[PDB]
């Protein structure tokens, strides 16, 4: 997912934060990535993963907002029952959620930019291209820490802004475009620095020069194979003006309903009161405290 290689390029701006430091923070969560990750990793694994991660989030007293994907963009190349079961569990835990118009990541980004949230929990590097400022990656991985990324930090460290990120998506490949073969981070940044310009002008100049010929960086730059339509401006316009809902929300966090969560866990996982309570009671004692 995301832009090929972008996280490794942003490595220099990553921070190690511990979950306890996120107490009280309102954070958005893209649940579609969870539902796909747990789909391939047991009868209801998506719901089991969702339950354990909800317990982890509420244990650290985070106030999460789950964001579901809507209609996929045409440029972008799993069941509704899973959506419904997930929303049922979220209501049982008292977690607000929203249905994105289209891209969930773009909606998380707009919640960030409108200061309705303190950031987004996701592993999708494409959220930077939608304008995100604060991202929490690898929240549930094998490490004892979450990776934290601030836009301003890698903007200062690397000079990357939204337009340069979109051009990197053109060069490296993303959900919306295939990217140029063999081109990696070093080559793509060489291309973007060789042809300075605002907006998409770097890639327009690069395509113009590659169509023309067909300098010691141009040496290998004119060995790349470019599609006839490169670059497709629909990609940049989808990244720059994604369909989102930028209205101010009215987010409320209710209290978890212990008995209905017991019933849910019994029906979907086969758990009795005791096994469910083993997971719930630390969460509840952290909340009521």
């Amino acid at each position: 997912m995301g832009v090929q290689g972008l996280w490794k390029l942003l490595e220099c701006s990553g921070r190690q934060v511990s979950p306890e430091a996120l107490e009280g923070k309102i954070l958005a969560v893209d649940i579609s990535i969870w539902l796909n990750q747990a789909l391939k990793g047991i009868e209801n694994p998506h719901l089991l993963t969702l339950f354990h991660r909800l317990c982890k989030l509420l244990f650290f007293r985070i106030r999460p907002i789950f964001v579901f994907d809507g209609d996929a963009p045409l440029l972008k190349k799993v069941t509704g029952q899973m959506f419904l079961e997930s929303q049922e569990l979220l209501r049982l835990f008292g977690i607000p959620y929203i249905q994105a118009p289209m891209e969930a990541e773009a909606q998380c980004a707009i919640l960030d930019l409108t200061d309705q949230t303190s950031g987004t929990i996701t592993d999708d590097s494409a959220i930077w291209l939608f304008g995100a400022r604060h991202v929490y990656r690898n929240f549930f991985n094998k490490n004892k820490f979450v990776e934290y990324y601030q836009y301003v930090d890698f903007h200062n460290q690397l000079g990357l802004d939204r337009n340069k990120l979109i051009n990197l998506a053109y060069l490296l490949g993303s959900d919306y475009t295939e990217g140029i073969p063999t081109v990696g981070c070093v080559t793509a940044m060489e291309i973007l620095n060789e042809f300075p310009g605002h907006g998409l002008e770097p890639l327009l100049k690069f395509s113009e020069w590659w169509h023309e010929a067909q300098t010691k960086v141009k040496k290998k730059l004119r060995t790349l194979q470019l599609t006839p339509g490169f670059p497709n401006p629909a990609v940049a316009e989808a990244y720059l003006k994604p369909v989102v809902d930028d209205s101010k929300g009215s987010f409320l966090w209710g209290k978890p309903d212990l008995d209905k969560i017991r019933e849910f866990c019994q029906r979907y996982f086969g758990w009795n009161r005791t096994k469910t309570d083993e997971s719930l009671f630390p969460v509840l004692k952290q909340l009521d405290a």
